[PDB]
């Protein structure tokens, strides 16, 4: 049967080689061959798991322990999820550097997206008096995305030089700041 | 001689062969040979000016209207150079839409240069009493620079749906808030 082949097994066994060939190869010279070479598997598996190499890549994200760990973000975990989250990152520096290098979009837009929602459910602990309407949470909320995202990918860019904890207190900061913005609108 | 090809007019005559293809042709699938047919020129007149077509297209939103526009941004002429910035954006749609749509990453980097550096000029106009320094300064011209970048490529992935005017408002709003986060951080 094909039933190792088709599983999820075998789909995070793929990703798990895109993280190790990058650790040698740039990603944009990263063929499909190469991949199902080093997971040892033939080209008709890997389509039946990913479109195309962008696909995983994706995919590699979405399911990386920094976007597990963050969708079960609580304020009560918030301090030692963030945290953790970003020490795994670090914890995967060539496969990050490497594929934010080749194409930043992808991370950017996967961790404005968590970061929005995390954003507009933090609202919803915080404003049961609904002093803050739906327009000016939604563009709190982007405005806090556009942040963490650009603090993100910085910090990977430029080789991981600070550390994951002042990191995070960068982050904390944008979301103190941004609920502040959030509720001083009328300042003047 | 070879004093034409060259000069600055063909290589401005490069970049828009590039913007006019973009109008038929997705920028993944254009090559340096669908450059050179549609500009009349060879390859190795090509290669003169750039070393690719992602050099090519850097060079091109760093000499594109709303660059030029940008540069000479003044408090006194901001609303006006940033209106007309982003009318020139959208006068340019299928350009934008298509080369952010494959790589926003190019365009991001580029605006948030921009938008850092307005911002930390900007601090030089309103801060001899060197109130905010150098390292919070430099945190908020970024979380500004995140902000203007991620309104900018959000416009135009969505297709430009809101009035350019609408736009400039956000940014400026981002501007706003900035400003007075900087100049608020013992808050508490």
């Amino acid at each position: 049967s094909n039933a190792m082949a088709e599983s999820l097994i075998t789909k995070k066994a793929i990703a798990g080689g895109l993280m190790e060939l990058c650790q040698h190869k740039r990603f944009e010279k990263i063929s499909i061959a190469d991949i199902t070479n080093i997971c040892g598997l033939n080209r008709q598996t890997f389509y039946y798991h990913f479109t195309d190499k962008y696909d995983l890549l994706t995919w590699t994200y979405e399911n990386d322990f920094f976007h597990c760990l963050a969708d079960g973000i609580t304020l009560g975990n918030w301090d030692k999820h963030v945290l953790k989250m970003l020490e795994s990152i670090k914890e995967n520096a060539d496969f990050y550097k490497n594929t934010v290098s080749a194409d930043a979009s992808i991370l950017s837009f996967c961790f404005s997206k968590l970061t929005n929602s995390l954003f507009m459910d933090l609202f919803e602990k915080i404003d049961t008096n609904a002093t803050v309407n739906e327009a000016d949470r939604v563009f709190y909320a982007e405005f806090f995305s556009y942040g963490c995202s650009g603090v993100l990918i910085k910090w990977i860019t430029r080789g991981f030089k600070e550390a994951p904890e002042t990191i995070a207190n960068q982050l904390f900061r944008l979301a103190k700041d941004t609920e502040f913005l959030a509720n001083s609108m009328y300042r003047e």
